């Protein structure tokens, strides 16, 4: 059964990105567009990302559907935190490098909307 | 172990006799007041939805208040309350306690009180 500690340290050997480990076992790291990507586990069980998004930005309706696992966005400190959370086991190296871009490129456009579905399915 | 297994499991633990197929979504009746809907997206993502019946004070939405956490959309310009989780590793006892939660969390969202909007959320937050 694979450790949080086993799965990021491979996932980390892959990219080959500048990236920190805090004395509390988070990985952080910064890509451009001044995105910095937190990725930490409770309990040896959930798995999270996380990113301060710098700006109160309009409240999202926050529906599920959009991204698998969901992308939230909620409030701290007076202003938005994406998150977006899904159990370790079963997690693998394809699912949790795939769920990284997807996450950063929601970011981006959340982050900057003046860029160049109406409807969710299940 | 798949999604129609595991609602089986589910109705043997309630007593109840019900066909559900893997696409299908089911009403699970908990009160004359509370219904929660269950589905599994993909064969993968075991999701759990509720309408909360009033457009509820904006709530901050973060993670850690549950595992997994229960977030408050909007939805018709009304609140809605859901969760989910991956069906891989999720089993009857795991199951059972997440809807008991989620439950909970519903009827206490739906008390008059939690009609009042609460304090911003602020860090340090510590996960024990
Ligand atoms: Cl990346
Ligand atoms: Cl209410």
């Amino acid at each position: 059964q694979t450790t949080f500690t086993e799965l990021m340290q491979q996932l980390f050997l892959k990219l080959g990105l500048n990236h920190q480990v805090n004395e509390n076992d988070v990985y952080t790291f910064e890509v451009d567009g001044h995105i910095q990507v937190l990725i930490a586990c409770y309990h040896q069980q959930w798995v999270q990302l996380f990113s301060e998004l710098g700006a109160d930005l309009p409240t999202n309706d926050n529906l599920f559907g959009e991204h698998w696992p969901a992308h939230v966005q909620g409030r701290l400190d007076g202003k938005s935190i994406l998150w977006s959370q899904q159990s370790l086991v079963g997690l693998d190296i394809d699912e949790m490098q795939a769920w990284l871009e997807r996450f950063i490129d929601d970011i981006e456009q959340r982050k900057e909307p003046q860029n160049t579905s109406p409807i969710l399915f299940i």
